[PDB]
């Protein structure tokens, strides 16, 4: 499991957000197990979780994610 | 499990957020187990979790995530 | 499990946030176990968790995360 | 488990936050176990947890996190 | 478990925060065990936990975290 990222090197990248919420519940990244023998979970990269959610220019550079999730029996 | 990142080297990158919430519950990253024999969990990279959530220019440089999540029996 | 990061080397990177919340509960990163034999958990990288949450220019440099989470039996 | 970071070398990096909260509960990073035989937990990198939470330019330099979390039986 | 960091070498890095909270409870980093045989926990890097929380330019230099958390039986 290898990840390699290389980077070699008027409004830009500008954001405006206004949010109004009376009641927000947000769970993000959740793993829940009830009575379960094996759970294997991987979350990789960018997760944005909002009642209001904005992602802008998330990977302007090089981004690499490598995952190997699992079991051997 | 190897990750390598290399970086070699008017408004830009400017954000404005206004948020109003009467009641917020936010869970971020959560692993919950109840009565479970094995749980294996990996969270990698950037997680933003908000009632209002903004990510801007998260990986302008090189970003690498490598994960190996699991069990051998 | 090896991570290597290398870096070699008008408003920019400017943010404004206003937040108003009457009641906030925020859990960040949580692992909860109740009656569970094995829990293995890894959280890596940047987690931002807010009723209002902003991440800007999180990895302008090189960022590397390597994780190996798990069990051998 | 080895991590190596190398760094070799108008408003910039400027932030303004105003927050007003009547009631805040924030948990940060929490591991809770009740009646659990084994818990293994790793939290790495930057976690920001707020009713209002801002991360800006978290890794302008090189950042490396390596984790090996788990058990051998 | 080895971590190595090397560093070789108009407003910049300027922040303004105003916060008003009537009631704040903040838990930071917490490990709680009740009736649990084994808990192994590692928290590494920077955790900022606030009713209002700001992290700016957390790792302008090189930062390395290496963790090996776990048990051998």
């Amino acid at each position: 499991v290898v990840a390699a990222a290389e980077k070699t090197k008027t409004k830009e990248g500008v954001l405006y957000v206004g949010s109004k919420t009376k009641e927000g519940v947000v769970h993000g990244v959740a793993t829940v197990a009830e009575k379960t023998k094996e759970q294997v979970t991987n979350v990789g990269g960018a997760v944005v979780t909002g009642v209001t959610a904005v992602a802008q220019k998330t990977v302007e550079g090089a981004g690499s994610i490598a995952a190997a999730t699992g079991f051997v029996k």
